[PDB]
């Protein structure tokens, strides 16, 4: 296969459908792509995340340069061979969850550890080398967190910052050529929820020329309005022919919203974090397995729903494993989450290729609420 | 398949070789039971642990008993169903448990529960009861704890009560149609590490005919050197057409041993449990895969092992998963121990049909030690 290459096979509105080509593998969008936190998705092995059908996964830059180390990761052969997933990875720049999980500068940001404390300089450069070490396909470009609520003047600065960020990433990017020539690279626009920031950031972006562009500082707390109303105006200002990227949105609700609005990929640790909170997803809403109404219920977590737990175990028994905090519980809840997003995103790539998915949409709300 | 039906096929010395036919299935022996706690046999789901090898697991009475309920599981259709296990499984009487995780008398056990604190009875009657809710196949009858050190008349009076409760779990098993005509009752012999104790308890046990016998109060501190030195004259006063169970019994070198001796049956949490405390089984003694000499092994955690982790993970990841905490860690840990353990019994079972057992065992210690 090529190194990069999107194709749209079909749209409805701002909606699209269609592949894109990587050196691992095929990536369907609009496409759902676990997290994977500690170098593994939680609490499945990559056969289970693949059988759920996922074409890629999130790979954690932030802890892995961390508790593993880049170095170490690339000198045992990259974290494809490491975890045991051959399919395409993408990886963030790790920038943000630093500000998150601290001295900054135009030149990047000096931290230390959340583990023992160690201090470390994350910059454009260095975020761009680990994501190589660590062997990404798709690596994201060094961007500076944008706190929420944000004024003008804070949002234009830190937007302005993160795409002087976004050159250098594009060069360090380039300046190596085994990653230009196999691994893509993704801008991130930024501005909060200022149309003329985000025009801005759009236009430097494209300027600058990268393989997708993600829709950054989004989903930091403005709510499902305020973040669509950002959508409606931020996405058409990113170039057509490359892939959309909305970060950190995973609510079912929410990714239908955005693919109304022209995103064609998103992660969220949400399938796998409510994979130990009791939290199931359904075609009727989400449910905790924790609920005394369980119990005693035979039936599968849901009752349409195509994954290997829902075929095998009852809610009942999920009920007990959870309440008794075994790990079996946390294992089986996570791979019907993830299965159940994989089959949400099925079902939205064939009502997009049909031309129904206004209507799908319509219908997943009205059930789902 | 018959209700019970136990063949010997070879024999060398003390040790056999054979099969035990059930309703649900046929079990080899020498067997290595995978412990089942809380309704699950940890971090493992049923269909892997069937891949390690496992033709039966041991059910967790106690736990049973007080989180879901024995009643319940009834109502929810039997433990096969509700963990989705089709085989046999063996399930302790619960006694022996309580009286460590008390009132005592003559009718039974009265004890809190370890969870919330409840009050509860546990009778010789009631145990077999509980293990019919279950829906077990191999009943253990209800024993009681004898106390080690233990002096001769107090490990003689125990053992003369565990005798009395072991006819009333007979007469009760018979009262119950259903369960009399689809499982098996197993006794077990008592008397500390007394001779003349092991020799009443084991032709009391046989007058009253059991379809099993299992060796209990030991492995509670004795060292190897006493528990082997128990065997030696304990298993030979069992009869000799019928399986041979060494309760609680499981590091490998044990194992070897007890099955010189003509032990059938095994059960360990050890496997499991030592799958999170980073102790990893291989032919050439155990390892703590948290070590830091294992941060960039390559090699798989044994280097003849034919589980699917040996083949598909390294010793440098499994050791980053434990350190970082993360479940897969565990349950890679866990299924690889399975399986190092079911390959342990293969061997055994290969060795005695071929008559070359005892050098195994030479073998096997010169290697694991
Ligand atoms: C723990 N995860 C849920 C979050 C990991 S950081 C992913 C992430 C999430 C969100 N909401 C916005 C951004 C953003 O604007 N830039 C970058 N680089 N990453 C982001
Ligand atoms: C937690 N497990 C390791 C132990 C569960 S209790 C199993 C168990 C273990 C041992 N060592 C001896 C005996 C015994 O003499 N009688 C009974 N009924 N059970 C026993
Ligand atoms: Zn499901
Ligand atoms: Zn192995």
């Amino acid at each position: 296969r090529p190194r990069f290459s999107f194709s749209i096979a079909a749209r409805e509105g701002k909606a699209r459908t269609g592949t894109i080509e990587m050196k691992r593998g095929v990536i369907r969008t609009p496409a759902f792509m676990p997290v994977g936190t500690a170098a593994t998705v939680k609490a499945l092995k990559p056969e289970t995340v693949r059988a759920t059908g996922a074409d890629i996964i999130l790979g954690n830059t932030y802890h892995l340069m961390l508790r593993p180390g880049a170095e170490r990761i690339a000198k045992l052969g990259g974290l494809h061979s490491f975890m045991g997933w051959d399919r395409p990875i993408l990886t963030d720049s790790g920038g943000y969850q630093v500000m998150s999980l601290t001295k900054q500068s135009e030149e990047g940001v000096t931290f230390k550890s959340h583990l023992d404390g160690s201090r470390h300089m994350l910059s454009p450069e260095r975020s761009i080398e680990i994501q190589h070490l660590l062997g990404s396909d798709i690596v994201m470009a060094f961007d500076e967190c944008t706190p929420y609520p944000a004024t003008p003047s804070r949002a234009a600065s830190s937007m302005e910052r993160s795409m002087r960020w976004a050159k250098r990433s594009r060069d360090a990017f380039d300046s190596r050529k085994e990653q230009a020539e196999n691994a893509a690279l993704f801008g991130i626009q930024q501005g909060s929820v200022f149309e003329n920031l985000r025009q801005q950031s759009a236009d430097a972006l494209a300027e600058i020329g990268f393989d997708g562009y993600a829709v950054g500082g989004l989903a930091v707390g403005e709510g499902q309005d305020e973040m669509f109303r950002v959508l409606d105006f931020s996405v058409p200002m990113l170039p057509d022919d490359k892939p959309h990227y909305l970060m950190g949105v995973g609510k079912p609700d929410d990714i239908v919203g955005a693919v109304e609005r022209g995103i064609d990929m998103f992660d969220c640790v949400l399938p796998t974090r409510s994979g130990r909170n009791g939290q199931a997803f359904t075609w009727d809403g989400p449910i905790n397995i924790r609920n005394a109404r369980f119990s005693e219920d035979l039936k599968p977590l849901d009752s349409e729903c195509h994954c290997a737990v829902c075929q095998k175990w009852s809610r009942a028994y999920i009920h007990h494993l959870i309440r008794a905090g075994e790990i079996l519980g946390a294992m089986l809840m996570t791979e019907h989450n993830i299965a159940f997003y994989q089959q949400l995103m099925q079902k939205i790539r064939d009502s997009i290729s049909e031309g129904r998915f206004s209507q799908f949409a319509q219908d997943f709300r009205a059930r789902y609420f």
